């Protein structure tokens, strides 16, 4: 397995506090907001973040750090959409909350090019310490 997430294009609906759609794929795991590793949009409608893995991969496993620090009540009641490389839905999950600071979703090999994390709540900021995905097998 190889974490092809690591510095793919990213973006989202908005950007706060420094906290820029990259810093989910720059390989640091930290979800402590003040060691500047952890994304967070405004407060939208709703608030998403998006990758590009610039080509269709065969996707093995997802992995999502959440934050850390404070607000981590945040990431709940959210959807995964993974896209195809014609930007139509290719899968979507349906999370309800984390009990970690983290969540592994196993894809079995879907082929998708693009993964986006979309708040169901209104005016929630999203904010991602990391999110891997990986192929190999
Ligand atoms: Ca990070």
């Amino acid at each position: 397995l190889s974490n092809i997430a690591l510095t793919k294009e990213t973006r989202q609906s908005s950007t706060d506090y420094n906290g820029f759609s990259r810093l989910a794929v720059d390989g640091n795991k930290n979800g402590d907001y003040g060691h500047h590793s952890v994304t967070h949009t405004k407060e939208d409608s709703p608030s998403w973040w998006e990758i590009d893995l610039a080509q269709t991969e065969e996707l093995e496993k997802l992995i999502i750090y959440n934050r850390t620090d404070a607000e981590i009540q945040r990431l709940s009641n959210f959807d995964i959409i993974i896209y195809d490389s014609n930007d139509y839905e290719v899968f979507t999950q349906h999370i309800d909350s984390l009990e970690s600071n983290n969540l592994s979703i196993d894809l079995k090999g879907l082929k998708g090019k693009k993964v986006r994390i979309s708040l169901r709540s209104a005016g929630i900021p999203l904010s991602l310490a990391e999110v891997e995905v990986y192929t190999y097998k």
